[PDB]
């Protein structure tokens, strides 16, 4: 047996589970996966982007005794097949982008976008 | 197309790249995919557990202007599929961990460990 499988999730700290639910599942296009209280204080939520393995939780202040808050890097990177398409219907769906997508001196086309929370992600054309 | 396909990345803070590199690699089992001077100040290093999709990146500090340090919960989940071996051997490693695995109340054995910047994954058998 392997030391370690897999990356089971990341976690992003959001104000308001239900909202971010909304914007993940409907606006990105994941699915949600876990949504079960651990306990009385944590209603422990997920979202997938849809075939894949890794999911992303959907945390609060709360869930911390550090004072990690919502917003900033998240230094989460998304792959999209279709980095035309996806500026172009994200876009139409109210997302926030920095800039349209652009050649990286790597050689892929990427750029960034926030959450209603302002968590950036870096989105990147496989 | 899917607007997003996959989480490409986590990033987590360590203090020393190198050092991290001999952890992850040799102490956990991962493999090293990018290794990649983009420019002078920043060396883009990461981690995969074997034949899995999503990395892990091991970033420095001075990849941000937060104040951003190494240690503490990174909010990432790891899934092995023995956690008894893996606790026995990561131990033998000198691998700190909070408690030996145990059932939670959700129906799985699981338990925390640290690297040696004393960032802390939760370890969950799949």
């Amino acid at each position: 047996s392997l030391m370690i499988a897999y990356v089971h999730s990341a976690t992003i700290i959001v104000s308001d589970q239900e909202k971010a639910l909304d914007f993940y599942v409907n606006t990105l296009g994941f699915e949600k996966v876990f949504d079960n209280q651990l306990d009385p204080n944590m209603r422990f939520v997920t979202v997938v982007p849809p075939g894949a393995q890794t999911q992303v939780a959907l945390g609060l202040p709360s869930w911390y005794e550090d004072g990690r808050k919502p917003g900033g890097y998240t230094g989460i990177s998304l792959i999209t097949r279709d980095i035309d398409e996806a500026y172009k219907t994200l876009t139409e769906r109210g997302v926030t982008f920095t800039k349209p997508p652009e050649m990286m001196p790597w050689g892929q086309r990427a750029t960034w976008f926030s959450d209603p929370d302002g968590n950036q992600f870096f989105l990147v054309e496989e």
